[PDB]
């Protein structure tokens, strides 16, 4: 299958060069996979959502999304016009408040539950979990993600805007989950990227056009934005048979354009997500 004029991001990561401008992808569109995003709500009324997403926990006093960030995350995993896999099932988990703030102990109960809830789903291709969100180093939270990816769900989380090591973020610092930095359009690392030796993946995280709440539309910035797609992709081939939940940020890592990024720190990965699409 092939989406023309698609956002940026989502031509990159079919491509082997930049500058293109058109999605190649194949058509199951991790159709049996399930992604939960753990962030500030998703706005499943979206039309974009076409009836595939769904509130399935909430530690506030609604579901909603009244900030937009958890929305927009969603869209680029799985919404039809905006994400990496189309038809994948998405579930939200409200541990970020409106403010787009959480308590480390909030997100900790967040990934636990999904460890545990994934086993109450029909999710027969696999469970992937999206994390975009982290804050200064805590060993807690390095272990509920850790516990997160060893009871069987592909873990992607953001490695952080501080353009700095991300040994320093949590849960960007747990070697065992797959920790995301972001580029930019012309293969760059995007400037306020984390990088550092626990990095595994770099995807496209500058001006990621993708759904808001109020059924619409915005471009944003951040790892927040390049993670989803690292997720997007991971759910997609775990539909294809190609990897499992245990092994896809290495086979994401392995299959990756590799030495196409520019401003990359020694010690930091060159790989950039890529799906390997061959008509
Ligand atoms: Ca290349
Ligand atoms: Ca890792």
């Amino acid at each position: 299958a092939a989406q023309t004029n698609a956002p940026w991001g989502l031509a990159r990561i079919s491509s082997t060069s930049p500058g293109t401008s058109t999605y190649y992808y194949d058509e199951s569109a991790g159709q049996g996979s399930c992604v939960y995003v753990i962030d500030t709500g998703i706005e499943a009324s979206h039309p974009e959502f076409e009836g595939r997403a769904q509130m399935v926990k909430t530690y506030y006093y609604s579901s909603r999304d009244g900030n937009g960030h958890g929305t927009h995350c969603a869209g680029t995993v799985g919404s039809r016009t905006y994400g990496v896999a189309k038809k994948t099932q998405l579930f939200g988990v409200k541990v970020l408040d409106d403010n787009g703030s959480g308590q480390y102990s909030t997100i900790i109960a967040g990934m636990d539950f999904v460890a545990s809830d994934k086993n109450n789903r029909n999710c027969p291709k696999g469970v992937v979990a999206s994390l975009s969100l982290g804050g200064g180093y805590s060993s807690s939270v390095n272990s509920a993600a850790a516990r997160l990816q060893s009871s069987g769900v592909m873990v992607a989380v953001a490695a952080g805007n501080n353009n700095a090591d991300a040994r320093n973020y949590s849960p960007a610092s747990e070697p065992s989950v797959c920790t995301v930095g972001a580029s930019d359009r012309y293969d760059r690392r995007s400037s306020f990227s984390n990088y550092g030796s626990v990095l595994d993946i770099f995807g496209p995280g500058t001006d990621i056009l993708s759904t808001w709440i109020g059924g619409s539309t915005r471009s944003i910035s951040g790892t927040s934005m390049a993670t989803p797609h690292v997720a997007g992709l991971a759910a997609y081939l775990m539909t294809l048979g190609k990897t499992t939940a245990a092994s896809a940020c290495r086979y994401i890592a392995d299959t990756a354009n590799k030495g196409d990024l520019s401003n990359i720190p020694f010690g930091t990965v060159n790989l950039l997500a890529y799906n390997n699409y061959q008509a």
